[PDB]
């Protein structure tokens, strides 16, 4: 039975088989974006009971912009192999008529193995990479740029500006309005003095004009771990060095942010980025980051 929106107390049990999953398997089974969906009337979710907490849960989101449907599931470790996965992963298929994609966060045997059965193949890679927060690079900041950090909605015309240039075509990051904006300043882990601005400065032709930005996010429930959560330069500037500057001192900043009573953690970075994005994966193998895990999307061949 598909719902097409979800009460308080089905997203209190959802978000509890999610938090409990992380813990066993290491990674979470569904992505943020699913998170804030149970709260939203946008998509359509299928919820399996016992015999009666919540025991699978599928979250199918439609085309959005650039992107097709894109389907997260997860059943409880200890309902696995009773048949549940594939039965809530064919009534997507049989949804959309076959035209859905799934996302196996951390890419594990299970879901590798329930792709197969159900003959399904990789069809995007993201990857998720780190770098510790040791050996700091030292920015250099060319003259006829200034950066400062967020001060507010008035910042948001010049972001949505950029972020749409910058990611034209990109199944979730392209196409934005404000919504998108005010949904993640309403996360608990939204920081303003995390989101990096650079502006052109009177050298060059447009003063005040934004030309890129970074975007850090310190993840919540996992100490010490920060990340490059957006990072974007206005195809007008690319390839002048500034996406390998706001990097940079966007790892400066965490680092800042990452005593005696505090747990002895070796902070760390992470990113995601697609496989086939070679002008950030460069970028990236500059910094000094490697491959920790990979995310990969299934669809019919
Ligand atoms: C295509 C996808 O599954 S993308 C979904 C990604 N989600 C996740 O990875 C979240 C964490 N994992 C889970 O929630 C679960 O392990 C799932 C959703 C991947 C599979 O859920 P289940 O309800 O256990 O799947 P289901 O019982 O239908 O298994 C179907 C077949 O896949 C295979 N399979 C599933 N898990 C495994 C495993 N751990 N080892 C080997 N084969 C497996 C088997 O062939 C199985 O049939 P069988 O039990 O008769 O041998
Ligand atoms: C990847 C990117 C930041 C590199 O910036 P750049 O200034 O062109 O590159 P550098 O000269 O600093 O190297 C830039 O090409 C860009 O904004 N690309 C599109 C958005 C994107 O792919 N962002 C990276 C995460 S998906
Ligand atoms: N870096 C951008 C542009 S390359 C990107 O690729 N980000 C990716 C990444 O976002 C992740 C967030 O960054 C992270 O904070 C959160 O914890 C995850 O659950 C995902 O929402 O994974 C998403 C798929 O799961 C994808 O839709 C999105 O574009």
């Amino acid at each position: 039975d598909w719902r097409s929106a979800l009460t308080a107390d089905e997203q209190r049990s959802v978000r509890a088989l999610v938090t409990a999953t992380t813990a066993v398997d290491g990674v979470a089974p569904v992505g943020e974006q699913v998170l804030r969906e149970l709260g939203q009337q946008r998509t359509e979710h299928l919820l399996v009971a016992g015999s009666g907490p919540i025991i699978g849960y599928l979250n199918l989101s439609p085309p959005r912009g650039a992107g097709g449907a894109m389907a997260e599931l997860v059943v409880h470790p200890q309902s696995r192999r009773r048949g549940i996965g594939t039965a809530m992963a064919r009534a997507a298929l049989a949804k959309t008529a076959g035209r859905n994609q799934f996302w196996a966060h951390g890419t594990l045997d299970p879901a590798r193995a329930t792709a197969s059965a159900l003959g399904l193949v990789g069809v995007r890679e993201l990857i998720q990479m780190r770098r510790p927060l040791r050996d700091i690079p030292e920015p250099t900041i060319p003259d006829g740029v200034v950066i400062r950090t967020y001060a507010g909605t008035s910042d948001d015309a010049e972001l949505l500006r950029v972020n749409n240039a910058a990611f034209a075509g990109h199944p979730e990051q392209g196409g934005w309005t404000a919504v998108q904006l005010a949904e993640r300043r309403g996360e608990a882990w939204f920081d303003p003095d995390g989101l990096i601005l650079a502006f052109g400065d009177s050298p060059r032709e447009r003063p005040g004009r934004l030309l890129g930005f970074h975007w850090t996010k310190v993840h919540p429930d996992h100490p010490g771990l920060g990340e490059v959560y957006v990072l974007g330069v206005d195809p007008a500037a690319q390839r002048r060095g500034l996406g390998q500057m706001l990097t940079s001192i966007g790892i400066v900043s965490l680092a800042r942010r990452l005593k005696t009573l505090d747990p002895a953690v070796e902070p760390a970075v992470l990113l995601y980025v697609e496989s086939d994005n070679v002008a950030a994966v460069r970028t990236y193998q500059s910094l000094g980051f490697t491959t920790y895990s990979v995310d990969t999307a299934y669809a019919l061949a």
